[PDB]
DNA sequence: GGGTTTCCACTTATTCAGGCTTTTAG
DNA sequence: CCTAAAAGCCTGAATAAGTGGAAACC
């Protein structure tokens, strides 16, 4: 249908893509194992045509259910490859996947000399799988007796321009309209809230949105070891002069965008002050219920 | 063909999106 | 007093990453 800026598209990618290698068990092949490399996203079933749109741009890539609420884009086709590794040469990652992509191309390499049909390519392919993601098994890493580093380097790189943000965005930002139990005449303070949530293994990055969107602050949250990140603005001069205006200028793709949308609804209502009388108030809680999960 | 590649159904792990209420600033 | 802003709390599930099975292809 309409294809993706490729930048967008690189930030959603830093969103939402994962890099895939696997080496398996398989009696029929000379060495043992066969293989098996690509680049994949898997999305709620509401945003198949992202999905869709990503497969026109490149002209690559099998889509399929992932189970009864998701849907994926997998590319694997070897030729097609070649296809993820040009576009992310001219239009390169900034997180920490950036270290997966960079060793889907060595993998990549050893495939291309037809090396994975020998021992000596297969070894190879298990080091990279090593740094890889989650890397080995336990079963994997037992049947290749050697010592195999799993560490690669940190990445740290800067937000490269506005569209890998806004396709970053689409993938890890949510706009909320937050209606606060509050002491003044209606009871209800609405309060815009523009948040974006990581991996703490992308702090730099993170702490980089505050300088580079000259608004915000971070908080650090935790489930037992899992820590994360979130960007948060709340402050209306900066929602309506900052944040609203890049999404504004660089369009969010998926059903976010309605979400964003909805919200600049909201936000237009407030600039007016309506959202200090009862029949703005109103209308303000009928986009809230028709907004994100209640949409 | 016998190996190898590609696709499809489905699962597992966790990093997200994004829900709240209460307190302070101005 | 009054409204805006920030402090501060949370987890279900949409992501991330992955596996089993087999058809199709060279
Ligand atoms: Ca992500
Ligand atoms: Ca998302
Ligand atoms: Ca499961």
């Amino acid at each position: 249908r309409e294809s993706i800026n490729p930048w967008i598209l690189t930030g959603f990618a830093d969103a939402e893509g994962s890099f895939l290698l696997r080496i398996r068990n398989n009696n029929k092949s000379s060495v043992g194992y066969s293989t098996e490399l690509g680049f994949q996203i898997t999305l709620h079933n509401k945003d198949k045509s992202i999905l869709e749109n990503i497969q026109s741009t490149w002209k690559v890539g099998v889509i399929a259910n992932s189970g009864d609420n998701a849907v994926s884009l997998k590319v694997t086709r070897f030729e097609d490859l070649k296809v993820i590794i040009d576009h992310f040469e001219k239009y390169p990652l900034i997180t920490q996947k950036l270290g997966d992509y960079k060793l889907f191309k060595q993998a990549f390499s050893v495939m291309e000399n037809k090396e994975h049909l020998k021992e000596n390519g297969i070894k190879e392919l298990v080091r990279i799988k090593a740094k890889l993601n989650w890397g080995l098994t336990d079963e994997l890493k037992k049947a290749f007796p050697e010592n195999i580093s799993k560490e690669r380097s940190l990445i740290n790189k800067n937000i490269p321009n506005f569209k890998w943000l806004a396709g970053f965005t689409s993938g890890e930002g949510s706009f909320s309209v937050n209606l606060i139990k509050s002491k003044s005449k209606l009871g209800v303070q609405v309060q815009l809230m523009f948040r974006i949530t990581q991996h703490i293994k992308d702090k730099n990055l993170m702490n980089s949105l505050i300088t580079y969107l000259g608004c915000g602050y971070i908080n650090e949250y935790n489930k037992s070891e899992f820590s994360w990140l979130s960007f948060r603005v709340t402050k209306f001069s900066d929602i309506n002069d900052k944040i609203i205006p890049v999404f504004q200028e660089n369009t969010l793709i998926g059903v976010k965008l309605e979400d964003f949308e909805d919200w600049c609804k909201v936000a237009k209502l407030i600039e007016e002050k309506k959202h200090l009388t009862e029949s703005g108030l109103d209308e303000i809680k009928k986009i809230k219920l028709n907004m994100n999960k209640g949409r």
